[PDB]
C-alpha cells in the first residue's frame, strides 16, 4: 500500500504536500474562472439567439420554428443560471475550504514538530546538563572529605535522584520518538489523503454536474430541435396555396365577347355579290398568306419551348435537390417562351377564323354567277 | 382542381396575386435577418466558448474537457461560416429572383390586356365608326340620284367592302376574346403558380439546410460531449495520488532515537538505594496519578471522535451525492478530534513506560532493605 502516511512522512514530503496543496488551489481557480467564463457565454448567447426574434403550411410552419429558436434561447439562460447557483458556487466554497484546510494541516504539523523537539530534545538536554553539574558536585564534596561528609552525603541524594528523573525522562522521550514517527505523523498524513481523496470525488461530481447542466445535446435541447425539423418536414409545396386560393379565389370575369352588330345592316355574313366577289377573292389570299406566316411562327416558337424544356431537364437532372434555386432563371426563361408560344397559336387562330369564313362563303358561290346588285 | 389560372383568372386576382408576391418578398426578408442574426449568434459563441481557454487523472481528464470545449467552439464558428454561405446566400437569390419575376408577371398581365383592348375593342370601334359614315354616305348618294348612279355605285362598292372587313374583324376579335379567356391568361397565371410552387419547394429546402448547419445536437457537437463526459467518468478519486506518490515519495525520514547516555554514570538503570527508595515510591504514586488523568482524556477523547463519527455517518447517509461539498467542514472537525485523541495516547503511552519502569524496579526490591550506600 502507498500513502501520504508511509510516502511523505519526513520534513521533505511536508514541502511537497504544501506546493501540492497550492497548486490544486491554482487549478480549482483556473477551473472557476473557466467555468465563470462559460456562464457568461451561454447567457449572451441567450440573448443573441433571443434577438433573431397565415393560414399557409410555411407560414405555420416558420413561426413554430422561430418559436422554439426563442425556446432554445431560454434553455441556454437556464443554463447559465444553474451553472452560477451550482457547480460554480460549489467550486467556490471548495477552495474555500481549501485555504482553511492548507492552514490549519501546516499548523498541526508544526505542533507535532514543536512538542517532538521540547520532549525529546529540550528537556533531555536540561537534565544532561544539570546531571553533569550535580556529578561534577558530588566529586567535589568526595574530595572535600563531620561536616565534609554531611555534605557529600547531600550530593549523592541529589545526584542519585537526578539520575532517576534522568532516565524517567528519557523513557518519556523514547516513547514520544516512537509515537511520533509510527502514530502521529502518519495520523497527519493519513487525514490528509483522506480529505484531499474526498475532495477529489466532489471535483468529480462538480465537473459531471458542470457537463450536465452545460451540455448542448440533452433531452431539452434534442426535444427543440426535433420540433423545428418536424416543422420544416410538414412543408408540402404542391399545397401551399390551397388555404390562399380558398379564401382569395373566386368566379373568372369573362366580359362580354363581341358580336356583328345588326343595327348597322343576315347578320355577321360577308356579302358576296358582284361588286365584292373579286375583293373576297383578293382577301381570301392575303389571309391565306398571312395563315401561313402564323403557322410557321407558331412552328418555331413550339421548337423553341422544346429545346428550353429538354435543356431545363437535362439541368434539373444535374443539380442537387439544394442547388435547386439555379434554375430559377431558366424556368423563367421557359416561361416566357411559353407566353409566346401562347401569343402566336392566338394569332394563327384568328386568321384561321376568318379563312373559313371567307372560303366556305367562296365555296357556297362555286360555279354560280356572283348576285347582281339590283337598285330599287 | 383549383389553381391560380381557375381562382384568380380577374384584374381582382391580379391585385391579389401581386400583393401576395410582395407579402412573399416581406417574409422571406424576415427570414434572411433571421438568419443572419443566428450567423453573428454562432459567431461570437464561437468567440466566447474560445476565450474560456501532470500525470494525475483529474489533471488529464480536465485537459481534455477544456479542449474539447475548445473543439466545439470551433465547430459554432464554422457553423456562422456554413449558414452564411449556404442557406443565407441562396435565400438571397430567391429573393432577387422575386423581384424580378414580380415585375415580369405584371407587365406580361398588362401586354395581354392592351392586345386584347386593341383587337377587341378598339379596332372594332372604328370599323363600326366607319361603317356607319359609309352607309350614311351611301344612303345620302341614293338620295342624290347619270354623274349620280356612279356616286352612288361607288358609294355601295366601298360599304359592301367596309362591311366585309367589319365582319372580318369581329371574327378576328372573337377568337382573341376566347383565346385571352381560356388559354392566354389562364397559361400566365397557372405559371405563375408552377413557380411559385417551385419556389415553396426551394424555400423548405433552404430552411431545412438551415436547421441541419446551426443544429447544436447534430453527429459532430454529440460526439464532443461523449468525450467530455468519457472523460469526467475516468476520474478514480482513490487513484488520484498514485502517479504523485510515484514522483516525490520516499522512506520516512526518522531521526535517532535518544538513549541513556552511559558517560554521566546498569546502562539507563533507575538507582534503588536507602537514599532513594522512599522518592521511587513518591515517584510511582505521582506517575500513577498521572496516568490516570491521562487514562481519562483518551477515554473522553474517543468518545468525541465516536460522536462526531456517528454525527457524519447519519449526515452523509442523509446528504445527496453531489451536495458533499457541505460534510468538509464536519470532516475537518473529526480531523481535529482524531489528532486530539492521537496526542493523548501518546501522552498516556510516555507515562506508563515510566510507571513501568518504577514498579518493576520496587517489585524487584520486593521484601529486601534497600541497598546501603558504602562510601570507598
Amino acid at each position: 500500500s502507498m500513502g501520504f502516511s508511509s510516502e511523505l512522512c519526513s520534513p521533505q514530503g511536508h514541502g511537497v504536500l504544501q506546493q501540492m496543496q497550492e497548486a490544486e488551489l491554482r487549478l480549482l481557480e483556473g477551473m472557476r474562472k473557466w467555468m465563470a467564463q462559460r456562464v457568461k457565454s451561454d447567457r449572451e448567447y441567450a440573448g443573441l439567439l433571443h434577438h433573431m426574434s397565415p393560414d399557409s403550411p410555411i407560414s405555420q410552419s416558420w413561426a413554430e420554428i422561430t418559436s422554439q429558436t426563442e425556446g432554445l434561447s431560454r434553455l441556454l439562460r437556464q443554463h447559465a443560471e444553474d451553472l452560477n447557483s451550482g457547480p460554480l458556487s460549489k467550486l467556490s466554497l471548495l477552495i474555500r475550504e481549501r485555504q482553511q484546510l492548507r492552514k490549519t494541516y501546516s499548523e498541526q504539523w508544526q505542533q507535532l514538530q514543536q512538542e517532538l523537539t521540547k520532549t525529546h530534545s529540550q528537556d533531555i538536554e536540561k537534565l544532561k546538563s544539570q546531571y553533569r553539574a550535580l556529578a561534577r558536585d558530588s566529586a567535589q564534596a568526595k574530595r572535600k572529605y563531620d561536616k565534609a561528609k554531611d555534605k557529600y552525603v547531600r550530593s549523592l541524594w541529589k545526584l542519585f535522584a537526578h539520575h532517576n528523573r534522568y532516565v524517567l525522562g528519557v523513557r518519556a522521550a523514547q516513547l514520544h520518538h516512537q509515537h511520533h514517527h509510527q502514530l502521529l505523523l502518519p495520523g497527519l498524513l493519513r487525514s490528509l489523503q483522506d480529505l484531499h481523496e474526498e475532495m477529489a470525488c466532489i471535483l468529480k461530481e462538480i465537473l459531471q454536474e458542470y457537463l450536465e447542466i452545460s451540455s448542448l445535446v440533452q433531452d431539452e435541447v434534442v426535444a427543440i430541435h426535433r420540433e423545428m425539423a418536424a416543422a420544416a418536414a410538414r412543408i408540402q409545396p404542391e399545397a401551399e396555396y390551397q388555404g390562399f386560393l380558398r379564401q382569395y379565389g373566386s368566379a373568372p370575369d369573362v366580359p362580354p365577347c363581341v358580336t356583328f352588330d345588326e343595327s348597322l345592316l343576315e347578320p355577321g355574313e360577308l356579302q358576296l355579290n358582284e361588286l365584292t366577289v373579286e375583293s373576297v377573292q383578293h382577301t381570301l389570299t392575303s389571309v391565306t398568306d398571312e395563315l401561313a406566316v402564323a403557322t410557321e411562327m407558331v412552328f418555331r416558337r413550339q421548337e423553341m419551348v422544346t429545346q428550353l424544356q429538354q435543356e431545363l431537364r437535362n439541368e434539373e437532372e444535374n443539380t442537387h435537390p439544394r442547388e435547386r434555386v439555379q434554375l430559377l432563371g431558366k424556368r423563367q426563361v421557359l416561361q416566357e417562351a411559353l407566353q409566346g408560344l401562347q401569343v402566336a397559336l392566338c394569332s394563327q387562330a384568328k386568321l384561321q377564323a376568318q379563312q373559313e369564313l371567307l372560303q366556305t362563303k367562296l365555296e357556297h358561290l362555286g360555279p354560280g354567277e356572283p348576285p347582281p346588285v339590283l337598285l330599287l
